[PDB]
């Protein structure tokens, strides 16, 4: 069986986004360091083991895949789709490489995302870097609980992992990133109740609202769809807060991770572009996303033998 | 006693340090706040205790407190004074408060800062805003243990806490502060025995070199000083690791509390000026100061009775 | 490709055991209950972990199960057994629900129980409730070690989980409880060589009694079973003390899973009537039991379909 | 003089047990209060230094004439039953209280039953409570429950008798009720009206400012200023209790003080209402069906019988 | 105040416990030691905070005293008096330093143990050393808890500091060490019951036996002190098991530290010789001395200032 | 479907080695505690979860096989070979069998060994006894991060454990042990950059040092093999530091497992006889080897039956 990266990670509440271009002339300094990038999560995490939980999940945008390997393609793989709604925007901005670090501390997630930069230092040029921690109750900047249904064990693997559908790429997944700023003096503006109408579960419980009161414009509503058996399509989130007092940034950065980007392209659709009956999902009246890239983050043994 | 703030903080190993100044006409904004910011730090921490270790320790510079209160000064407050050295500057720069906040996640802190700035909007204007992390054992961005002799303690108290030389203002405290970049490319370029002859320590086992053998212009050698007394003059710090690995920015946020302002400046003279012995502290050759500020810490009564 | 309900948990330190009727004309809202209660158990449980641990195991008795569903019934389900031996008698009392809560804390649980309750009221009956907590170094109330027999990995998946036996039943279990109480007075005026016949183990350092010491009316000699094929009959237990000292109970709260009831059901036939070399265990000379009820636990996947 | 540990560390488990003496059960009382600290580092030493297991004991007013003779704690009385137009405090038997805390429920149990052990024949048990801290320090209406309790000096300063009363310097007042809640009524309100009720916000426990905290409000009828200036101010540990069949969901209310007049100041403005207020909101959903008042004498008097 | 050593200690699971005695020629070496020991202990231990919980108490013997200072002894200061009893027989053995170090963790003691060793190689002869491990429920070898009945806080510190009877010494403390091997099949023979009577305290529950049916042989009846004046004589202990099972070697290393040695020593008396009613203490007939020293432990600042 | 040893362990802290030699009508006493090994393992560790981690794993040597068995015996089981390198030797010593203990706690190793060696009084005899106990950032004597590159997950599994190659003994696994003394007054001696040249990797950081710059001498370069398919063969070690002070004793006990001994034994022939390129691992240069025993660890139901 292939071993994939470590896209199913435990539970870990620190972690560092880096998205970065490859310059001219910079793919084979690039090429190295992704024969390497295992080898260095294991030097930066071993000695905190083992509560540490140390991971890197690397992946690469479809002109870069051009540009650094010749032979096949992942089949999903291609530049994330700008939506242009009636109301809402979700852009597409520059993204070679994604390098996701996570741990149970910022330390760890540092020393690695430190160790990577040096070793791509002239070769590339840093498009964005966030530095996410999750409050306490695992809620996000808008207060509610953010992870609550993602998929778990079997139904996980499922969900993310590439398999006989392309079988050169299986252990492979497919990761959406988007930077989300969020209107905070808006949204503490409305009541509990009616935050609870914008995502479409109890805010202090976190039990999800009753189909007969969910409203089709909720968050979990337009983010709910299933597949052509009645089954439900699932993807694996871990977003994280972020933010810079002084500047007033207040921010969740999305990270969705699918066994094809079809299912979080559909998602992304009905919520920017709306449906029949929902204009919009309402979050995005409080939520302005700035970013917006596509990649494949391979199997682990992809990046060894290359 | 009088109740002092938390400046003798347990170990933890997130902080946000936020400095503002006061706008034209924001004094009675500030004093609402300074009269309510322990009941802000109790509202967002008492509900993740024990763990959180939450605590926010609030100073105010000397032009500021000019416009604020009424009466009489604490004794040693006064501006930071800019050193001019023949290698190495020591830069003043605005600060009218200082918000020093702590904790075993950066959450909490990231919670009570927004509380506070959310209060003081439209009075006053960001100078600095910076996330600290400590390294897992203890380390700085150097990769020397950061903090190991500093005083514990009944020594700590004696001193960090004003007594009865400013009787008014017992159980203050004088914060100096110093956001200094590091040149890491210089700095890796040295040997270990090199790099322990900067410090005055030896690298991985944190033992002090012996007197015979500890330059005259190490870090150790410099910030070690004597009072009239025979005895240690003592100062508390709490040193934090902060950057951005994109901007290639690896920093100290430095911070150290005395009981007065005299024993810190005494120590930057050494280092920045140099002895008899000494052209300046070889730190200083790896390290540049882009910030400095002074702040008196009031006693906590001090604050709730505005 | 079953899904088990989380039967196999990780030591927990709290529990509740819930044990309803259901009334007439109840049978709608228990359905749309099973369908959600996993939803539930993320809803309280996601924000609390990863060391929340909680879970629910649900199980449905035999008269209850026709009332809910037709078609196929699981093989072993059945009334629990009463069973009137010369001395002491195991019970049969009421119960059509159970709801197995687990968790490293009690408020997790209580939380939990709440929310499946407040469902269901007006559709049930309460019959039982236990609020079970660990005492000391996994003991229970007569001061013994209580699980380190138990089955891991594999072996007890082995033991627990319905195969293919049974296929439309695949990753089901089957649940037993007895709710005990202890004569605490009288088990105390044993001497601890006294007790550890009863039991069959060291008290202080939990090593079993050699073959040519260990009484044939031992604990551990009545519920070691071998099957035709020479093998070990095994369950997995959970069992929790509970009690009031006001009231004097002092209790052992037994639960015990199995892929068949005969395993469970031999073990009780030896406890409660005896071999031909010992009238009956002599634990049951301190402990009386109070209830008895057999439960029917479908795999995760057989209640989400609802 | 040595107190007892009635400022406690946070624990996350407790017992409260409340017993009546019976005819004749004096001495056996006596004996087990000179034991009572032995017990608690028995039952606790081998979990330190986790464990955090204390029992603090309580004795009343009616019980005090009982068990000793001589000078009486100044403020010891029976509990005062509180009539209000709407709302009732009920004043229920109690002669000894054992408020046992720890990190977990299994010390509290071991330590309650070495006690009742002790006392077999001599008391009746008339309540039992077994209370856990439910999520991050809420309490059973969903709010943080604890947030301005005093700490350090300000809470020994406002807990422990002091020079006003020498004889039993060291000691403290403890005030019990048990609160059962109407959960359905409780959860019909929109979050803000809850907010209304006890004056905090709810999600993140900042006080509501002053123009908006509504002087029925919870934190405003126990908030009490004395004549010169300074705030009165109580300890307290509350804790949730509850059976989910009975649908019985309640706080154990528990407070300490140098005097019981603080305490019961802020009950009268509860239960009696102010020139501004008729009543605590709060108890719209909640029903007090205990009441008692014992005093925790400091530890070397318990030791020395 | 003086600064005293860490005498008073959190609990520790680990220790190491060397005696040496010092060459012909030793003395300067083991000046210089002594003055950085304290600077030692910080190196070694503070990149392990919090949990670390590393100290080292040193202490000086009676003749070594006469070698290393001039000017004033303690006043208590002598060598450790043999008693040879009817039976059981307590044992002098050379001494003249001691290192008690303790952490939560062997590895933190040995670091220090061989900074310690390191820096007095030629200076010293070793005695004896001990690696010590508390059993996981603060049980001893013998299988009882041990730690109970010593005195915590302000009890503590007045039974254990030299105060004002000997101002010159004020803040150090006197220490007796004695290792002891087991009998261990002898104590495995004795029912439970016979174990508590020989100690004094159930060994389960450690509630100590009623006056009444104490014996007066037991270790805790000999080892309860009333002085002159009415009040229990106290000291502190931090009794450590070890041993090897090749060589069938079970050992309790015991020290004692009070403010006095008479305490200790008519401790020690009672036990090896015997009451009106008591032959001596039934712990010996289980427990042999084969080592026995007595240590003055200055004050910190004593050490410093050398 | 055969159950292993815990031969995968989580990181444990402490550990003890204990290596005995059979005496000689020992066999039946031997034979009776291995079926017992794994219900003391539970009796000492169950009421220690989770915290405690306490496993042991049991391993039986080549000529003590023959000795306690008849019928097939495991295909790689041989008494370990000598190695008399051209400078340094690695010595075989006598063991028949071994128990590797390890725990987050020395004490709970200590507790599981006094039960085993009670058991087997009068029928062995002890040949080493050693206490280890790693240091907090998972360091070895050296002052090296110690651990880094073992396999993890199913790579463990496949590298470790007997399968189909052997398959009455699927499940099972070969131990070395060498318990090693280091000159650490000679290591010290060096600069950190020489160290990092003996060892392959850089001491604070454990990141390795480039395929240009490692030298061929390195430990890092000498046990890193391929295989004829061009693939790593691998290894899996829980090397623990152990020493006294007093007798200027500081070791690393070596343990590392495998599926078949002709990986390690290949690793061990590249250290002591050294390659065209490279004389000798140059961490032999700072440590003597003073023991050496190879054991074969059986699935956990052989020893059960
Ligand atoms: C500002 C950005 C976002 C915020 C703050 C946010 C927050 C949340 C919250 C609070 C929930 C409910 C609890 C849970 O995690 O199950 C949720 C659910 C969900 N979100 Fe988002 N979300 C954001 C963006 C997105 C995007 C961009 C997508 C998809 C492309 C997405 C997909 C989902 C899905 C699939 C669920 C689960 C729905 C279900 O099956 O119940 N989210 N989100
Ligand atoms: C670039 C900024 C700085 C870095 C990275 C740094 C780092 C260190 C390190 C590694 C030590 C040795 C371990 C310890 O005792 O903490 C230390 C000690 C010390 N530093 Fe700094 N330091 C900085 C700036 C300063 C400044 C600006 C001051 C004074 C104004 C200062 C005062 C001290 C003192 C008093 C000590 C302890 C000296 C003693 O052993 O008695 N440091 N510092
Ligand atoms: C009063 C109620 C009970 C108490 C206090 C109790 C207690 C114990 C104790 C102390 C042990 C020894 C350690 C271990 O868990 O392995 C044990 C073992 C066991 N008990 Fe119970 N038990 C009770 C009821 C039952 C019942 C009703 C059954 C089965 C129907 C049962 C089945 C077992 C089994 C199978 C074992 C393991 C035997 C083996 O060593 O293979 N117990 N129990
Ligand atoms: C003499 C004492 C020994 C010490 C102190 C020691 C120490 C180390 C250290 C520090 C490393 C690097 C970090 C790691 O991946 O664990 C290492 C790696 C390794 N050691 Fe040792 N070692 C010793 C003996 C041995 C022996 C005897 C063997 C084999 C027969 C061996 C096999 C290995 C292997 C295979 C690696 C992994 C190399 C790779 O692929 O990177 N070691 N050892
Ligand atoms: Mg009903
Ligand atoms: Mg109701
Ligand atoms: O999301
Ligand atoms: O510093
Ligand atoms: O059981
Ligand atoms: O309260
Ligand atoms: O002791
Ligand atoms: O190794």
């Amino acid at each position: 069986e292939p071993e994939p990266q470590m896209v199913l990670s435990p539970l870990t509440s620190a972690a560092i986004f880096l998205v970065v271009t490859i310059d001219s002339g910079g793919e084979d300094t690039v090429r190295d360091l992704l024969s390497d990038v295992a080898s260095l999560e294991r030097a930066v995490g071993f000695r905190a083991q083992p509560d540490g939980r140390l991971s890197c999940v690397t992946g690469i945008g479809s002109e870069a895949w051009d540009r650094l390997f010749s032979g096949a393609r992942p089949a999903g793989l291609h530049p994330f789709r700008e939506l242009d709604g009636p109301v809402h925007r979700a852009v597409a901005t520059p993204g070679d490489l994604l390098f996701h670090i996570r741990a149970s501390r910022l330390d760890l997630c540092f020393a690695l995302a430190t160790e990577i930069m040096g070793r791509l230092r002239g070769a590339v040029t840093p498009q964005d870097e966030v530095h996410g921690f999750k409050y306490f109750d695992e809620r996000d900047m808008l207060g509610f609980v953010d992870g609550t249904e993602n998929p778990t064990g079997a139904a996980a693997r499922r969900a993310v992992l590439v398999g006989a559908e392309d079988p050169a790429f299986a252990g492979g997944s497919y990761a959406v990133v988007q930077k989300y700023l969020h209107d905070i003096d808006a949204w503490e503006g409305l009541s509990v109740e009616a935050q609870e109408r914008v995502i479409g579960r109890r805010k202090m419980t976190d039990v999800e609202l009753s189909d007969d009161v969910k409203p089709a414009d909720s968050h979990v509503a337009l983010t709910s769809v299933t597949g052509p058996d009645g089954s439900d399509l699932e993807i694996l989130r871990d977003n994280m807060p972020f933010g810079s007092v002084g500047r007033e940034e207040f921010g969740t950065y999305f990270i969705g991770y699918a066994r094809t980007p079809e299912v979080t392209e559909t998602m992304l659709e009905r919520m920017f572009l709306g449906t029949a009956s929902a204009p919009h999902d309402r979050i995005l009246d409080f939520s302005t996303a700035v970013t917006g890239s596509l990649f494949f983050t391979p199997a682990a043994d992809f990046l060894e033998d290359l």
